[PDB]
């Protein structure tokens, strides 16, 4: 299985709703941080994979590296959507903190990277005010 | 709208994270209730916590109004966990999962009543010994 | 266009929630059926569509239709995820099932359309509310 | 327990199927009707939201009561869109009539009010007349 | 059942994938149709489709039955092309496809009637250049 | 982007529609694998191609790595069989399928590595075999 003290999900996850990037760092972490306001999810999705190639998180050349990400934000919004992976033409819409995170969380190296998405913060109507919290966390090998 | 201080999905998932609690949360005005389910069952999941919930009385033992917005909560968080289909050992994979269910009010404004968040973190994978990995569930409800 | 005076689905529904059509071109039949499994629920719809003359026993065609109009109707009864005990809730369902020519184009043919009424809720009575479904598909 | 006297959904998809007389709200619920047609899901969600607040079903003021008619809302158009919540992003658009009912169809008075939106007319293409009947009912607690 | 020529699935999909048969199902008794369609709306595709069915004579121009019937097997078509959610722009994704829609009897027993398959091969993957997998779909209702 | 004459998809699926040249598949670069399982349990499809592919030289049968990408490419390729609900018996259906798995670089470069491709054929229908109609489905991942 995973480590007992370093399980990449609840890592990204009690990253994103603490304020960090520091000591993460220095073990085998390739960490991103995030913020994204859209009605649009291919918005989200877009934003998640420019700051992925932005910071150190994910190789901007070819396919695989990109293939890994574009999967493991779907299952994020999962979450995120509860059901129909639709937002304004839901009339709904978000304001999200997203957190991304890359490293082997397994006890054998052969077990490789592995990409974790987390999305945090909130889901309600266009006009601001009328919201609850939303939640998607994400998990895909890279 | 939602007070800084008192963000319930924030709340109830930092909870469930910690290994380190709850009466803390309990003199703020917050109805609290911790528990396991390991199953491949989504339906075990979705009873231990319907259990769990009425036991500890974060909700009523009777009447129904509350069973069913902790219902609709609990199928909300459940997206999270299963990502696409909520199938559990239909789909051949099953879960190991800690929950918290979390309830008061997070608005500013004391005339939105309470809200029930239930949030789920555990593993989730195949059958065999460690072929897994983690996952993650909130759901919010007003009720 | 719909021919406002025979609309399937509108007739299918007053009929499940009153307590005939026949004369009109219509093939009617009524059911009931409770259960933990979708599974049931479909099976029982078919049966009893069987039994009586809404659709040929034989073949594949009609049965085809009939399944998918079932589902579509389970779409409005399950509101996401089209499981009931697997999901620890559970249905208590009368069923119409009309077929029949509901346009003006009397080349259109046969529809059909499954209404399906009742409660989902806990395995407990009075702890479940209403729930509601039509499938319409040609035949 | 739902009393046969006062079955919510019931009543408000026989109100909907009929032709104008009230009398529903001379019982303790609140009403409203609607027609729309459309070939966007958001504007569906927002006529009802609207025509809902534009009477006094659900309060403008405030999140609980949105919430509540939001997500019936989203369960009824289950019926509708029979697995995507999609109208003229999969070709197809509808015309609705709509109902919307708030009360206490349960015998205790404890159990508070409950809503329940009602979705009748059709789906089709584009084109008037390729088109066949739509259904979908939503209840949640409020 | 089905006979071993006549499995209307795969030969459509089977058609599509040899970029070499046409007049050969035709002879037979199939009323079939070839096309090629890209696009980052799910509509565009759907549409492609019924112009291209209606046109080349494989289903009536006039009336609504055959249109259903069509629609409703390229609605299951995108299921495997689109994996989960119907979506491809609206969640920043595009595609290339040849279709083929194929019309007949796959049925020893004639009282079957005409049936209707659908099948799309293409690519599927990001706006940009070449990012892409394989992507497929096949449909099947009666017509 | 891809190589055109080794499109893993296509090459899958013309094997798998295909009733020897497995040899030739393997002796270029690819790990390939054939198989059958008739179900109403969704588990078992999933269940016997984890077998087969492990059985066969087609994943590592050591760790959870590979059988992520292979339970996930599985996933994919049964939303292509299964049309909105991935249910079989639970919504009173079963399959009859057969499947192909491919694995291997059919990208440019071969910093892409391998990927694999899960393919699906075969019924879908009542619980009483014979009223039935054909079913496929591919799924994609890299691994
Ligand atoms: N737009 C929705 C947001 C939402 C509630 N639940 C899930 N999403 C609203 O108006 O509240
Ligand atoms: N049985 C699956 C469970 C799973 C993986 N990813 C999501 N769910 C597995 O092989 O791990
Ligand atoms: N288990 C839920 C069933 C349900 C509510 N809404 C839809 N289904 C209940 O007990 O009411
Ligand atoms: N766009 C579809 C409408 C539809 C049929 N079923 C559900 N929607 C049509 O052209 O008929
Ligand atoms: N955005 C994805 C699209 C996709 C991958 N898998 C399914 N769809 C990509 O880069 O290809
Ligand atoms: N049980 C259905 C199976 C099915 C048909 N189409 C899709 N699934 C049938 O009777 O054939
Ligand atoms: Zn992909
Ligand atoms: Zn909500
Ligand atoms: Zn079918
Ligand atoms: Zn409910
Ligand atoms: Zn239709
Ligand atoms: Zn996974």
């Amino acid at each position: 299985t995973l480590h007992k003290e370093r399980r990449i999900g609840r890592l990204s996850v009690l990253l994103l709703l603490n304020e960090q990037v520091e000591e993460l760092e220095r073990d085998g972490w390739k960490v991103c941080l995030g913020k994204v306001g859209s009605m649009d999810a291919h918005k989200v999705i877009a934003a998640i994979e420019t700051a992925s190639k932005k910071s150190g998180v994910i190789q901007s050349e070819g396919y695989r590296e990109s293939h890994a990400l574009y999967h493991a934000t779907m299952e994020a919004l999962h979450g995120v959507t509860r059901g129909e992976m639709l937002l304004g033409s839901l009339l709904r819409t978000v304001g999200l903190r997203f957190a991304v995170l890359r490293g082997n969380p397994y006890e054998s190296e052969a077990e490789g990277d592995w990409i974790a998405v987390s999305l945090y913060g909130t889901i309600g109507a266009p006009i601001k005010g009328l919201e609850h919290e939303t939640f998607g966390v994400g998990i895909n090998h890279i």
